[PDB]
């Protein structure tokens, strides 16, 4: 069916859309190409829409029923605990979007009574009513991307605060421990960036002759059908539940899940959706669920030999023990037919790799750098240029999430990430005096409040103290990395090591947290550099719940 219907009325914003980036000293201390950095607004939802409207072509097999029958197997084994209201309103985000019915987040947080009763009903109708609809806002989603040799926006879809709050209570402990029981080592977001370049290259490791492939699903949401979200739920129904929380899996399958009416900003009735929202709660585990059943049967039929793969939502990475060119092409041609007949058509079309770190996977790939012994150490990078956009952008103008901060974390070992994001923003901490400030920063989805001082401890105990003594980078990993900032007019490296030379001084020099910051983060900026010793308050930090699952658009934080 249509993956989408419209009546007509546009999407629409609220406030004001800011799309170019400002002329601001200090972004522009960062990047001096300005022009090239743009974000997405409603302005061009028009496009967006044209290319996630279709009509979804679904043909199951006996493949794809065995694999379902393996998952539910293991779903079996799991029970699921109910949520209270109080402990789904602390996952509520302080700055979630308010409620259409006198109350918002920080109402909501603060388990205030009117919040509270609305959510008491909102729950009590999901036990009662099995079958009406339920709203949802479609909003033009503000991204910030750099020119290309431009992007349109992209579609949220969410239900009320209110609805929110009860999804939480009845699937938040399934959406956080069954894509785990279920898929195994497959899950991906288990895995901290460490662990993950860990597990990928042990795999590749492992095969005799590896290949592997990493496959892009054209606009996986839309082509998420009925039957994949009814099929989702009949795994969620493997677990032990409370009888509201099946009943709440239930009605929100039928009234949200699998679709419903779409509202703009100005209360109009945009059209319908039947296909995956991306602004719910199961859209992560929905996601990784779909996907990994669907690439597990179809590399059945295509008879890939002695695959392993890892899955984050629509993220697909593949690696195989190789058949030879010619067979593996024609592989990979099957595993995509197979893909297309169970509504999963591909993107840019998959290629066989040879040689792990040209796979591309969750934008990131393996590259290799020495420690300071000069052994070899595998970790994950990507093209910086999406992470710099950003970065000047969120310098210049107050945003509610900061991705470079999320960013230092999950690159602390790129070359980048340590000269450039990590020198530019402790300068400007510095000169505003917030190192103490708290940030909020995303990760897998999920909002992450953290004083930057924290940093050290962070880095050390996600990567290993050589996260700050990396050196030695592979030439292809600095040319795309220098090639990169020239083209937006970023200063080159050698100006980036002069002034952490300079923002570690300073650091240094207030002593505490500080001193710890510029001592281990900017190690690199000095030549008789310090032995680095394993930080005390690392260990003692709680990062549990960190890396065990995705909550993209799941409207989670818990911090």
């Amino acid at each position: 069916s249509m993956s989408y219907t419209w009546t007509g009325a546009l999407i629409t914003p609220c406030a004001a859309e800011e799309s170019k980036l400002p002329i601001n000293p200090l972004s522009n201390s960062l990047l001096r190409h300005h022009n090239m950095v743009y974000a997405t607004t409603s302005r061009s939802a028009s496009l967006r829409q044209k290319k996630v409207t279709f009509d979804r072509l679904q043909v199951l097999d006996d493949h794809y029923r065995d694999v379902l029958k393996e998952m539910k197997a293991k779903a079996s084994t799991v029970k699921a605990k109910l949520l209270s209201i109080e402990e789904a309103c602390k996952l509520t985000p302080p700055h979630s979007a308010k409620s259409k019915f006198g109350y918002g987040a920080k109402d909501v947080r603060n388990l205030s009574s009117r919040a509270v009763n609305h959510i008491r009903s909102v729950w009590e109708d999901l036990l009662e009513d099995t079958e009406t609809p339920i709203d949802t806002t479609i909003m033009a989603k503000s991204e910030v991307f750099c020119v290309q040799p431009r992007k349109p926006a992209r579609l949220i879809v969410f239900p009320d605060l209110g609805v929110r709050v009860c999804e939480k209570m009845a699937l938040y402990d399934v959406v956080s421990t069954l894509p785990q029981a279920v898929m195994g080592s497959s899950y991906g977001f288990q895995y901290s960036p460490k662990q993950r370049v860990e597990f990928l290259v042990n795999t590749w490791k492992s095969k005799k002759c590896p290949m592997g492939f990493s496959y892009d699903t054209r606009c996986f949401d839309s082509t998420v059908t009925e039957s994949d979200i009814r099929v989702e739920e009949s795994i969620y129904q493997c677990c032990d539940l409370a009888p509201e929380a099946r009943q709440a899996i239930r009605s929100l399958t039928e009234r949200l899940y699998i679709g419903g009416p779409l509202t703009n900003s100005k209360g109009q009735n945009c059209g319908y959706r039947r296909c995956r929202a991306s602004g719910v709660l199961t859209t992560s585990c929905g996601n990784t669920l779909t996907c990994y059943l669907k690439a597990t049967a179809a590399c059945r039929a295509a008879k890939l030999q002695d695959c392993t793969m890892l899955v984050n939502g629509d993220d697909l990475v593949v690696i195989c023990e190789s058949a030879g060119t010619q067979e593996d092409a024609a592989a990979l041609r099957a595993f995509t037919e197979a893909m297309t007949r169970y509504s999963a058509p591909p993107g840019d079309p998959p290629q066989p790799e040879y040689d792990l770190e040209l796979i591309t996977s969750c934008s990131s790939n393996v590259s290799v750098a020495h420690d300071a012994s000069g052994k070899r150490v595998y970790y994950l990078t990507r093209d910086p240029t999406t992470p710099l956009a950003r970065a000047a952008w969120e310098t210049a103008r107050h945003t509610p999430i900061n991705s470079w901060l999320g960013n230092i974390i999950m690159y602390a070992p790129t070359l980048w990430a340590r000269m450039i994001l990590m020198t530019h923003f402790f300068s400007i901490l510095l000169a505003q005096e917030q190192l103490e400030k708290a940030l909020d920063c995303q990760i897998y989805g999920a909002c992450y409040s953290i004083e930057p001082l924290d940093l050290p401890q962070i880095i050390e105990r996600l990567h290993g103290l050589s996260a700050f003594t990396l050196h030695s980078y592979s030439p292809g990993e600095i040319n795309r990395v220098a090639s990169c900032l020239r083209k937006l007019g970023v200063p080159p490296l050698r100006t980036w090591r002069h002034r952490a030379r300079s923002v570690r001084a300073k650091l240094l020099s207030q002593g505490g947290r500080a001193a710890t910051c510029g001592r281990y983060l900017f190690n690199w900026a000095v030549r008789t550099k310090l032995k680095l010793t394993p930080i005390p308050a690392a260990s003692q930090l709680d990062l549990s719940g960190w890396f065990v699952a995705g909550y993209s658009g799941g409207d989670i934080y818990h911090s």
